[PDB]
C-alpha cells in the first residue's frame, strides 16, 4: 500500500474510483480532457500492494484576489478514497504529498470545493467564499423606479442559443473574472463542458437559452421537474447596467413562477425590487477555500483597502511563520520576526479572511483568531475587507 | 370617513380590527397593557362615517446605534386597514398624520416591522437588520479545538426555570441592548408578555426553559409538532464566553435532532464547530425597518468608523433636505447647503444604511443611491460600517 | 337482538355509540339540544338481547324545492353500526322501520348527508346538491370592470362579531333558504350551534368573524395549521350585489394568500374575477340526498320550468308504482296509470333528479333511466331543470 | 421594431421563442409540419429592428357546434412574446393585426387554449367548454346493476397497440367530432403526433396502448413516475355501450390503483358505479376559448332548443353591433337594429354562452350580461343549452 504519481495505466481505475465516488462524475470522455489541466506532477495515486485505492491531484488556476491581483493557484480536485480504504491515513498522505509539491512548484495558494464541510479545516483550508441562493417568485416582482434601464425604446438584451455565441461569452467571462476577487480563469475545455451540459439530455436537463447583453449574460434551463422553475446556472455581469438588465428579462419568463440562482451574499437584484422580500434566500453555502501555501508571499500580493490608516502588528500564523505585518497605503510588507504575537490564528483561518468574505471581528468572537487587542482587530477587518465583492466563479 | 385620536371608547373596535388582522394577536388584556407605551396623541383611528376601519399607532421606544448611542425612537405598530376598506388611502393618510405628530415631538428615527416587503419603502422606511435564521445539526456537532469553555471543571451555565431568574434575565438583556446597535430597551409590560409565552399552553406551545450565565441567557422550546427540534426564542450573550457556553449546552440536549434560532448574519455560531456547514442558514428575511425623521439630527448622533480619514461631501435625500456631511474622527456633521450634490438617495435607503446593516456599495449598484465617484463610495461604506454587528432586538 | 323506539335510559348508550362512530361527534350537552328537533317515535334503536349496537333517526325539517315551495322533510341522521355488530343486517333493519314510520307520518321525501357514497342508493336516496370547494388565490385576484360596488364612496359590508349579530344572520338566511332549491330552514338549536362553533378553542379553531351586508353575510376563520388560509364557513346572499360586496371584502383579507369555500357549481365569484381561473375548484362532493317517499305528492309539488311546452308521458319507479305524469304551464300532474311505461329509473334517480341538480340525459347516458325516446329525454331535462341555482343549506 | 408575415428566413427564429417559451414545445420537425395547418398570411412575427421578439399564428380548423353544425375556426396558437421584450404592446399589436386577417378571410369565430386565464378575456375570447379531470379510485369500483353490458359471455373491447389501428381511431373520432359541440377535425399531421406520443421515451412518458371497441376508443398509459396511476390520454365513445364498455376495461387494469382521465363535467362515469363518489373531480380549467367573430354568421349557424318557445329581444354586444334576435323552431334570426337593447355583454361573454357551457343566469349573476328581464334570463339560457353535451376535442 504506497504513494506515487500515476502512469497512463493507472487513468482507468482512477476514472473507476471516481464514478463510483462522485455521483456528479463528468466521465470519462471528460475527464481525460480535464486532464490537461493536470501538472506533471499534479496528481497522486494510492494502489493496493493491483488496483487504485486512493487519489487526488491538482489543476493550475488563476485566482484574481483583491486588488484584481491575479495569482497562480493550485486547485486541489479529483481526491477519492475507496469505500474498502478508509480510516487508513489515506486522504493526510495525498494531501501532504501534494501540498509539498505545490509549495515546491511555487504555489502562494491552493484552493478546492468541499464535499463536507469538516474535512480540510485541518488541512489548512479556509472557505473563503460564500454560496448564497436566491428564489424569486417573479410574478410578483416589480422593478423599482431607480433600478437602471427602465425607460423607452428597445431592450439592449437577446435571447440566443447558448452555442451559437460561445465567443462573446468567452470575452464577457474574462473580463468579469479579471475584476473580481474569486474570478477563475475559465481554460477551454471548461467551456467545452459548459456548453456541453448547456444541451438537453434524454431524461436529463432540459435545453439551456441564454441572455445575452454586450456587458452581461446569464445562462439558464427550466426545472427537469419542476416546471415553473427556471435554474439561472451562470449570470456574469461586468457593469450594473448589464445586471439590471439581464433581470428585467429573467422576470420576464412568463412562464415561470420562480426564477433561481446561485450568487453571493452582496448581489445588488433584492435591491432592485420594490419589494426587496421576493428575493428570498432559499440556501447558503461555503463556496471556494483557501490554504495558505506562503503567508508574507500571499499577504503582500493582495491589495487592502486605502481609507484603513498605515498600521504595523505582529502576527502568528500556528504552523506557518510568525511576521512583522505592516500596512498602508492599500499595500502590506510582511517580514520575518521573532518580536512577541500581537495576532494568532491557524493557517484555514487566514485563507478564510484572505478574499474579505469573513471578517476577523466574526472569527475573533469564535476565538479563532486571538488578539488583546480590539483597535487592531478593526483594523484588520477594514484592511482585509474588499471594496469589490468576493464571488465564486466555478466549481471544480 | 375621517381620521381621528382614539377615545376610550373606541379601543373595543380596535381590539376587534387588531384580532381579525393579525393571526398573533397578544390579546384585550395584553393589548392594553401595551397602551401604557403609547403616548397620548400617539394613535389614530379612521371610523365610517359608527365602527372602527383603520388604525395605526406608535410606541415610545429607545433604540441603540453605532457608537453605542441611543435614541429616543417612534415605533409604529398595531397598524390595520379593515378588509371592507382597501384602496381607499386609509393607509396613506394615517402614516402621514403619524408622521406629522412623530417629527413634531422630536423622535429623529422611526421604526417598525414590517408584515409585507413591499409596503412601507414608500412612505420612507428601509430595512435596517437582517434576520438570519439557523438551524445546526447537533448530533453531527462537535466544538473547534479553538472555542471557549471547552477544558475539565464544571459548566458556568445553569438549567432554570425563566420565571425564576426574571430579574437576571433583564440585567443581562439591559447590558446587552446597551452595546449593540439594533438594541430596544425592553419595558416590563414586554418583559411581562415574554415570561407569559414562557409557560405551556393547552394546544399551544410546549413549555420554556432557560439557559443561565452570569454573562448571557437562551430561551428555549420544543417544537410544538417537530419533538426532535428546540427552538431558542431568545439568546443575549455579553460576551463571547457567555454565547460560546450558551451553545455548549444547547448543542448538550441530546433528545434533539436540531436547534433552531433566529439570529444575525455575523453571529460567530458557524465557526464555533469544526463542520461549519452544520449551522445551516435557513431563512433570511429584514427585520427592524427605519425611517429617518431628522436627517441631521440622526447623521450626527450616530458614530462612525475610526479608520476612515477625514472626509467631506454633499449628500441630498430625495424630499428630505441636502446637506455639507463632514465625517472624520468617528463623528459626523451635517448641515444645510445648496452645493451640487455628490451624492443622492431615497429617504429609504439612508434608513437602510443608517445601522451598518446594508452597504453603500451595493445599494449604488441598484441605483438606489447614485454618485459619480466611486472613492466617495469607498468612504461612505467604511464610515458607516458598524464595528459592533447589528441585531434585531424583539418584534414590536 | 332486537328493534324499538329508545327510552330515556337508552340516551346515554346512544351518546357512547355515537362518540365511538363520528368524529365530529357533537357532543352529549349539544346532542341532548338537537333531540327537540327528532319527533316522537322519530327515533330506533337496536339492544343486544343491555347494551345499544344500533341506531337511527330522523329530524322534522322543511326542504324548499324548485318554485319556491317548501317541503316537509324527514332528515335521517345520527346513524350508527356498532363496530362489534357489522354485517348482521342491523342498518337495513333501522332503515326500513323509520322509512315506514316515515311514509305513515305523511313525509312526501326524505334526506341525509352520506358519509360515504356506495350506502344509501340501495335504501332510494340519490345525491340531489352538489358540493363544490373553491379555493382563491387572493393575491393575484382583480374583479372584473363589470363587477358590481366597484366605484367611489363607501362600503356597504362591515366586519362585526359573530355572536353581536345573530339575528342579523337569521333573518338574512331566513330569507336565502325559502327562495333557493336546497334551502332549509335552521331552527334555534342549530343557531346556537353554529354561534358556539364561531368561537376560539383551546388546541382547536381559531375565533370566527363576519362579514355583514343588509342582504347577506358571510362568517369566516383562518384555519387552524395553514395561518395563509382562510375558511369561508357559510356565505348567504340574497342579491347579487351582496355576493359580489361580500366577496370584495374577502378578497380584501390581506393577511391570507387564500381563501376556501363549500359552495355549489354555478357560484359565479369565478365571474367576478378578470382570471376566472383564479377560483380553483378544489374539491367536489355530492351534498344532500333525497329519497322521495310519496311519488305524485312530490313530483305534483314541485315547480317546473315554463319554457318547455306541455307534455305527457308514463314514468314507472321500479317499486314505487307507475304515473301518467302530465306536465305544462310549470306543473305537473301524476296519476296511476297501468298504460305502458315510457320512462323506467330506480326511486334513488328520481331523488337525483328532483332538485334539478343532474340532467336526466345524463343518467340516461349511463342506462340509470331508460327511455326509447330522446325527445322526452330532452324534455324531461328542461323541465326538471331548476330556475335558481341549487344549494346545499347545511350538514345534518 | 415592426410587424409583418414571417419569411422563410424567420421560422429558425420563432422555434427558438417557442423552445424557450414552451415547455411542451413540440420541436422543429413537428412544428414544421403542423406548418402546413397554418394558411398562407396565417403567421405574423415581429422583429427587433435582426431577432423575432414575438410570433403569432392561427391555424384552420372545424369546429362542431350545437345542432351538429360545423364552422370554419381560426385556431389561434404558437403565441409568444420574448422575455427580453415585455410591457411592449406586442401580443395587442399581433392580435389585432390576425383579427383584422381573420375577420377579412371570412372566418365567424377563433379560438384557443389559454396558458393563463387573465389575458384573452380582453381580446374578445371567452372560456366555451371546461376540463373537468377524474380520478377513480377503481379498487373499490363496482358497476351498477343498471349499467350496460355486465352480462354473460364475452367482451366487446380488445387490448390493441395503438399504431396498428390508426385507421379505426381516426374512424371512430371522426363520427365522434361531428356530433359533439366541442368536436374538431383533427387533420393528418395531428394523428402523427398522436400516435407518436403513444410510444415510449428514454426518460420520458412510458409505452402507451389501447383499448377498442366498434363505436369507441381509449388511450391509455402508466404515470411515469405514480406506477400505480394510468392516465387516459384520450377516450372517445360515439355511444353510451361504448363508453360503458370502456370503462369496464379500464377499471379492470387490476394493476392499477387509481385511474385518471381529462373529461367534461357531463361525463355520465360516477354514474355507472355504485359509489358515484369514487370518481373523484381532482382538476377543473377551462378549456377551449371562443372569440365571436362575426355575432350575426356566429349566432345564426348554430342550433337552439327546441323546447324553448319562439321568443325576440334586442342584443347588445359592447363593440360588436346591436341586434334584433329572434328564436324559434331551434333556429335563430339575427338582424341589424338601433331599437333598445334588452341584453348587453361583452363580447367574450358571448363566446362563453355560445356551445352552452355556462349559463345566462350565472353570468348575468357576475353582471356580465346586463338584462331587466329575468323571463328572458331563463329564455336565454334554455335557448343556448346544448341538447348533446359540450368537450374538449384537443388542445392546440
Ligand atoms: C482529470 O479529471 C478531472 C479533474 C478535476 C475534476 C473533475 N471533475 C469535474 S469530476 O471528475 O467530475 C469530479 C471530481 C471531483 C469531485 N469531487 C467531489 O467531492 C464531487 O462531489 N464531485 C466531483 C466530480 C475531473
Ligand atoms: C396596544 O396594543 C399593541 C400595541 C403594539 C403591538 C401589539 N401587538 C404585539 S399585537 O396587537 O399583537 C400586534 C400588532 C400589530 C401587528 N402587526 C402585524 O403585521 C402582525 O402580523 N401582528 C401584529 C400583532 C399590541
Ligand atoms: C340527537 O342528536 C343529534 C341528531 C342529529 C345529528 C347530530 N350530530 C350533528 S352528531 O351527533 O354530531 C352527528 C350525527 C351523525 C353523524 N353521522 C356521520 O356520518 C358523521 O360523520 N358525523 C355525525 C355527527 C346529533
Ligand atoms: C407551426 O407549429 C405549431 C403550431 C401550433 C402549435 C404548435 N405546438 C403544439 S407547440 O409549438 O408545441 C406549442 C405552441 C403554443 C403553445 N402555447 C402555450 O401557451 C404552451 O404552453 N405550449 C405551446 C406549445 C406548433
Ligand atoms: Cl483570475
Ligand atoms: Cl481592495
Ligand atoms: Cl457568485
Ligand atoms: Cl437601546
Ligand atoms: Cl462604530
Ligand atoms: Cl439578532
Ligand atoms: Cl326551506
Ligand atoms: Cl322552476
Ligand atoms: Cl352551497
Ligand atoms: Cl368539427
Ligand atoms: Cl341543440
Ligand atoms: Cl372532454
Amino acid at each position: 500500500v504506497t504513494l506515487c504519481s500515476p502512469t497512463e495505466d493507472d487513468w482507468p481505475g482512477m476514472f473507476l474510483l471516481a464514478a463510483a465516488s462522485f455521483t456528479d462524475f463528468i466521465g470519462p470522455e471528460s475527464a481525460t480532457a480535464w486532464r490537461t489541466l493536470v501538472p506533471t506532477d499534479g496528481a497522486v495515486v494510492v494502489r493496493d500492494g493491483s488496483e487504485v485505492v486512493g487519489m487526488a491531484l491538482y489543476m493550475d488556476l488563476r485566482l484574481t484576489v483583491p486588488g484584481e491581483v491575479v495569482l497562480p493557484t493550485a486547485g486541489l480536485s479529483f481526491v477519492a478514497v475507496a469505500p474498502t480504504h478508509r480510516r487508513r491515513g489515506l486522504l493526510r498522505a495525498m494531501c501532504a504529498e501534494l501540498h509539498r509539491r505545490i509549495a515546491d512548484s511555487g504555489y502562494p495558494v491552493a484552493a478546492l470545493h468541499a464535499s463536507e464541510g469538516g474535512i480540510y479545516g485541518r488541512f489548512g483550508y479556509g472557505p473563503a467564499t460564500t454560496l448564497h441562493e436566491l428564489t424569486v417568485d417573479r410574478r410578483f416582482a416589480r422593478f423599482h423606479a431607480d433600478a437602471p434601464g427602465g425607460g423607452l425604446g428597445g431592450s439592449s438584451v437577446r435571447l440566443v442559443r447558448p452555442t451559437e455565441h460561445r465567443g462573446e461569452f468567452e470575452a464577457i467571462y474574462e473580463r468579469w473574472r479579471q475584476q473580481v476577487p474569486g474570478g477563475l480563469l475559465r481554460p477551454q475545455v471548461l467551456w467545452d463542458e459548459l456548453l456541453a451540459e448547456a444541451k438537453a439530455a434524454p431524461g436529463g436537463d432540459r435545453e439551456s437559452f441564454a441572455l445575452l447583453h454586450p456587458d452581461g449574460y446569464a445562462l439558464y434551463r427550466v426545472d427537469r421537474t419542476d416546471l415553473k422553475l427556471a435554474r439561472v446556472s451562470e449570470l456574469r455581469a461586468v457593469t450594473a447596467d448589464a445586471h439590471c438588465a439581464l433581470w428585467r428579462a429573467l422576470i420576464g419568463l412568463d412562464s415561470m413562477e420562480r426564477i433561481s440562482i446561485i450568487t453571493h451574499p452582496q448581489d445588488p437584484l433584492p435591491h432592485l425590487l420594490t419589494d426587496t422580500r421576493l428575493a428570498r434566500t432559499t440556501w447558503r453555502q461555503d463556496g471556494l477555500w483557501l490554504r495558505i501555501m506562503n503567508v508574507p508571499a500571499a499577504l503582500e500580493a493582495r491589495g487592502y483597502a486605502h481609507e484603513v490608516g498605515e498600521f504595523s502588528t505582529v502576527l502568528e500564523v500556528s504552523d506557518g511563520g510568525r511576521f512583522a505585518l505592516k500596512i498602508g497605503d492599500g499595500r502590506a510588507r510582511c517580514t520575518p520576526t521573532d518580536a512577541a504575537a500581537e495576532i494568532e490564528m491557524d493557517r484555514d483561518v487566514l485563507g478564510s479572511l484572505y478574499l474579505g468574505a469573513h471578517r476577523a471581528s466574526t472569527l475573533a468572537a469564535a476565538n479563532r483568531l486571538r488578539t488583546k487587542d480590539s483597535q487592531l482587530l478593526r483594523r484588520l477587518d477594514a484592511a482585509f475587507a474588499s471594496d469589490v465583492p468576493v464571488q465564486t466563479a466555478f466549481e471544480f
